[PDB]
């Protein structure tokens, strides 16, 4: 019965885009919860969550920052809440791990390799618009290392896994799939693996169709039937890559964390706006958007009532 | 024109038979109704076969298109694309006669000789076949769709003289290489309307790797001098259409290629499949090409410079 | 057997003609000398055609192999692989007669109907063609190598009854899918000796992406139940052989497939191409398969259980 | 005339393998120079060089460590000398850059992205054989980050480029090709680009034929005709991947830096042994091994007489 069900994840704000880039980027806790609830009611079964300082909008990966967010969304929606362990790519593991460790979510992101994270491409378009000094230092930083060593990843699996949390394994290139294979063969994570292949980041693999098929092909060969595929296309590749995945039996992620645009010369005003576009592609293919309960079964999650919020 | 997707609708064809679906257009008026509805739903190109109204069998004669082409033209400015293949069991200088006489903007052109397999189609439909010609057709394990190098060279010369440009039908890698041979000799000038056909028994399959392989090969052989369209047979129709739309290509739908809408549900109109492809195209943030935009992308002569 | 590479040598074939090279074996004794030298250089399988000694044209009769098979068998324990294709312009129940009568361990089996293009070969050789049949053959733009689904099913049944296993000749993706159809019906049992042929006009090209595409497709359709061999036409012979050897596959060489040794240099013997492939195989740290190791990898009946 | 010429690089010792793994790993300066000269006389046009402490064989990336190596090889051979800027993957950029900066070689390696570097797979086979404590700490370290940020890479290009040195761009995955494309489009390096795609490392892309074709395909699309392709296959993939490259118009790297084995149950005794095997594949294909002078033309190098040793 779960055949032909597509899971839409909506990543509502993230840590990469900054407030000066768009007035529609959710910053406050109430903006983030409204964006999440609106996206779930449009058909997002999973909400991927970051938090921000309400003062200047900078990334906030503290336990307290999620307190006015998680419980509010849960009361209003049964969507699966996916808490970031990535935060801002400049953060340490000790900092990034605390929210998921405390709240024991059904799902948490797990980044699978250390990589350069380049943001200066966003300086070409946005430098003159930046209003906060932290935005200038952040996007100008040519030395960002998004740290996820083999020791880090093993520690996160062990720590968060004890609380029943399952992972969205974020894979930005082929090597991250091989890294995941290493832990999968050691039995440190069990199937079905929720593998998200991320396309178009500076420091990661590109967004060419060859890149998509290569990651899909590699995942197929390394993990067979024991994984569920999701994709993330950055910027204007968002909907193109979501459609490829939906057409190939995979799942999709949209959201203002990854793309600020709704069309040509047009910024996206809400996260739900992007969920509806993906949903239109899903239903045009003759498929159906998965409910949260259907996502929990496809991904083997512990249930929205087994969390600490 | 950068974000415009041409939807071609093939309304009846010659592979499916009337016993397979009551919605398959057969009579001339059913074909014209199907074509006009598909155009109004957003199909810029209509791909056309004719059939004998008696038993529904393929009819590739000149007169068969007479009550079809003019009727559609009067009601729509869609590009009319006349088959030169017909049923895969037919000859050449005769197969090109409809397009030769009517001088359409577009004609299909199959790029290689291949086996055509339909006897698995017999597995499910054998019970409900009404006409004897359907049983012989589908049970035939010796169908050869003939398109020799000499045949293809003849079509390009003969039909090119009428101002007709071609939709190059490519069912496997060899057909792209066959097209590269003629392209290099200058027998066809760009932009090439290359249609890669997936899922037929006797052709390449419909796996996503098959799609990317044909795309990569076309990119390497023809660069920027071609326009890519896809045809996904049967249940692969919309999946492969979505891949193409997402990769900068164009899409073909229609009851010639797929009789099914969902699970155990037959498609009732061609327009219904056009609407689905259109929903995908627009969900992607793209727009469906008008007939006028298709004519520019494909370098066609105009819907008023034909012989009908 | 894990690091053993089967070298097949195709000593003369039916595509090249005698005016193209004085080293192309024609007479029966030239073919047997070529086969024995290739086996002694390390070729475990010898792939065989016969020719008329009068003008060098293909000869696919039963008697044509009589002074060939027994001579080779007496001098070598190589696996003898008899063509069922002959010249691409030939019929079926007759084409299978040599293999039907002699009941070899191996027979070739072409898996699809395709165009065969040789008129570009005419570009360079037209000046030096001695026999009229060479000019008509190479200039023919209408060659159709016929292998319908019904034809192939007939060969599998008829020749399978003699204990003969097949080398499935696959010239494009569709031929692997065609083979998958018969494999699923149980008409051929593994391990399948699948030979992917690259570089022919009418088939897939010889680009590295073409090689990987055929390999990927075969892996997905047949898994571990097949043995992969490659044939790179002309100048691609050793490049594609090296890719296969490096990827766990097997290699085919021979003057049937390539007349050239280097730049403007004709290959003088089949053994010479076998030695080259062997140098590559051993440079990789692998070993060339003996005939006895080939028989185990391919599940053959034995060189003494034949009718010659 | 340079058509059909294959460049063989021989990497004689490296920094990854350790002395306890094989008694044939060159350690002393005289062992390294003998290995280099023997490999060049077998047909290696380029020698890729690391140095080691003669005491315990640990990696030595000091300027002084190359002093008894470079001049000795140059006097005995006209091979192109390729000095590592990678050193041991635990080293900083300030340390790793000094040899190439001082000696101004024709060629230096340039690693194109930050990555995990996993060596514990080598602990499964070798742990009981290790004789030095530094070997145990090194191979057991699950937290190795091979640092090559965008800022680092730009700095190395600028610094070493002023001395006429050209680069072997070491690419361990698709993202490193995209990283190189970024600098190539900014004009910070000029063609022909010597791009080496590295296969089989833990933390990098694997050694499956699909991985090889993917990297080749991506390089083709991003750089067209303006690059020269070399490959490195780790361990027992060394000769397989060298053959694929040679068959596809690329160049090859062998050496005990990457593979300790000559066959089944047989350690390789010399670097030249591996050069001869690759040469046998090259000549079996009907191609020819490039001379040093031919390598200098294919790679646009400044000449062996324009170095500071
Ligand atoms: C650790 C973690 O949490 S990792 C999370 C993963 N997310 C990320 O890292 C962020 C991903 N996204 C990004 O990095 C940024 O959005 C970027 C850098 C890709 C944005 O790049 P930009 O060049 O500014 O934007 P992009 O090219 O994607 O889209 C804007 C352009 O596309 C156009 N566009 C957008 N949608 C459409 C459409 N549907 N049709 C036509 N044009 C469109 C816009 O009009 C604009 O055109 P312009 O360049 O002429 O003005
Ligand atoms: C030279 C020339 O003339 S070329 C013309 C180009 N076109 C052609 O040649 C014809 C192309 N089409 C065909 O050949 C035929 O449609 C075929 C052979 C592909 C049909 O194959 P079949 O096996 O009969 O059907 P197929 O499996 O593709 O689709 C029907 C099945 O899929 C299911 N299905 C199809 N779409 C959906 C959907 N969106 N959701 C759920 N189920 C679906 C149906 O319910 C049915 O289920 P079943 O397999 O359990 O019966
Ligand atoms: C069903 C059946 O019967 S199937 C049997 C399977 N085999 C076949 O069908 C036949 C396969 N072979 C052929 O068709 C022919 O050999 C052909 C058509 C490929 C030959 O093509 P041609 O264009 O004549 O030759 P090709 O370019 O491949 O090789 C000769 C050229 O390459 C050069 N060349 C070949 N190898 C080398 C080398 N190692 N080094 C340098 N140059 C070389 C030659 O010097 C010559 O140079 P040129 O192109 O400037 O003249
Ligand atoms: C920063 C820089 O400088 S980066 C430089 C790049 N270099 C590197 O990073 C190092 C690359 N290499 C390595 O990492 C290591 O050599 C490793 C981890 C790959 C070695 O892995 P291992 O499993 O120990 O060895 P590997 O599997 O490659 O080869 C050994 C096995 O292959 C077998 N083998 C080797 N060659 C052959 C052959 N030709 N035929 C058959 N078997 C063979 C051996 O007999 C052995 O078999 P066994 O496992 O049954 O004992
Ligand atoms: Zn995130
Ligand atoms: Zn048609
Ligand atoms: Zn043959
Ligand atoms: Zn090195």
């Amino acid at each position: 019965s779960l055949n032909g069900k597509v899971i839409i994840t909506c990543a509502v704000t993230g840590a990469i885009h900054t407030p000066s880039m768009s007035p529609y980027l959710p910053v406050s806790a109430s903006e983030i919860t409204d964006a999440a609830i609106g996206a779930a009611e449009a058909g997002a079964a999973v909400i991927h969550l970051h938090a921000r300082h309400e003062g200047d909008g900078s990334p906030d990966q503290s336990v307290e920052a999620f307190n006015p967010i998680l419980g509010v969304i849960k009361q209003a929606s049964d969507a699966v809440l996916n808490i970031t362990t990535g935060g801002a790519p400049t953060m340490s593991i000790a900092e990034r791990i605390q929210p998921a460790q405390h709240y024991r979510p059904e799902l948490a992101s797990l980044n699978m390799g250390t990589m350069n994270f380049g943001l200066f491409p966003m300086l070409n378009r946005y430098e003159s618009q930046l209003k906060h000094q932290w935005e200038r230092n952040y996007l100008g930083n040519k030395d960002i290392i998004f740290r996820n060593t083999f020791g880090d990843v093993e520690h996160v699996m062990t720590t968060l896994g004890a609380g029943g949390t399952r992972f969205e394994f974020e894979c930005y290139d082929t090597s991250h799939l091989y890294n995941l294979k290493h832990f999968y063969d050691r039995g440190l994570v069990k199937g079905p693996l929720f593998i998200q292949t991320v396309f178009g980041l500076m420091g990661g693999i590109g967004a060419h169709p060859d890149d998509v098929l290569h990651m899909k092909r590699t995942a197929d060969r390394l993990f067979g039937q024991d994984y569920r595929w999701s994709v993330l296309g950055a910027g204007r590749n968002q909907l193109n890559i979501a459609a490829m995945s939906a057409a190939m039996g995979g799942h999709v992620r949209v959201g203002l964390e990854d793309n600020l645009w709704a069309g040509k010369g047009r910024l996206a005003e809400t996260n739900a706006q992007q969920v509806r576009a993906a949903r239109q592609i899903v239903e045009g293919l003759g498929l159906e958007v998965a409910t949260p309960a259907e996502a929990r079964e496809l991904l083997a999650l512990k249930g929205g009532d087994q969390v600490n919020f």
